[PDB]
């Protein structure tokens, strides 16, 4: 029943590095990237990429100060994004769980993260039974037509 | 009439930097990234991200030697991707055109690229009349069901 334009964006920390995690709330679909620094510039750039791919209307975060930089506000201004305050989970544990499971199968954390994203988005969820990757595409397509 | 799992991947050069460009052939939808070096490791990593997001079955390129590294072959092995040889355009000019149009509106090339990707994917194509972003989502969703 969730609006299809709503996304959640946070950062977690692992191995002294920073993982930016975006969740499409309606579907559970995720996108993630290991970023060199937890900064406004990184968040702004990430939001521009996200918005060119999906119809992003509002973004929520669990750390509001993430969104106070002028650099982030410029990215939401240009892409027509607004901040979402009133949201009614949680993938940071679950994605961290998958990362832990595949970690030794890759040299770098960034590679393991993308493996974990792949696994998460492709998993059939019947425990009828689509994956997050299938649900996002259906939700958006139905919302077009 | 194109298969929905087929993607084209190339690199272009601008301002002495490297832009990796992936095109979903059936829709015209694009994803791009400025990469620090034109290397197998960058291509492999990019393919892992791409494959966690879309149902990527085959990838074609205009420079076959792009795909000879062990690092790329490991990424297509792990993600279940095969190379596509027999393909029946062109965005590298068109995307370059949009980049040129917005270039002065951003400090960095990487930012301009993402602006150009956004513009390209959102543009209604009626010259009925959906955008590449709408077409990819419809094509994939219909292919699920
Ligand atoms: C550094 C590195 N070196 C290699 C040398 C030879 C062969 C493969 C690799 C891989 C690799 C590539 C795809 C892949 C996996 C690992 C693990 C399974 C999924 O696919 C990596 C990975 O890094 C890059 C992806 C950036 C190249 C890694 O971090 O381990
Ligand atoms: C370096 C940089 N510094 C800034 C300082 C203050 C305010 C904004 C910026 C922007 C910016 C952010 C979003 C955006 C656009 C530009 C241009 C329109 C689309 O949205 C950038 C851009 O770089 C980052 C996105 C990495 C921060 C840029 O290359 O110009």
């Amino acid at each position: 029943d969730c609006s299809p334009g709503i996304w959640q964006l946070d950062c977690t920390h692992l191995e002294g590095k920073v993982i930016l995690v975006a969740v499409h709330v309606a579907s559970g679909y995720i996108e993630a990237e290991v970023i060199p620094a937890e900064t406004g510039q990184e968040t702004a750039y990430f939001l521009l990429k996200l918005a060119g791919r999906w119809p992003v209307k509002t973004v929520h975060t669990d750390n509001g100060s993430n969104f106070t930089s002028t650099t982030v506000k410029a990215a939401c201004w240009w892409a027509g994004i607004k901040q979402e305050f009133g949201i009614p989970e949680s993938m940071n544990k679950e994605l961290k769980k998958i990362i832990g499971q595949v970690r030794d199968q890759a040299e770098t954390l960034k590679t393991a993260v993308q493996m974990a994203v792949f696994i998460h988005n492709k998993k059939r969820k019947g425990g009828g039974g689509y994956s997050a990757g299938e649900r996002i595409v259906d939700i958006i397509a139905t919302d077009i037509q």
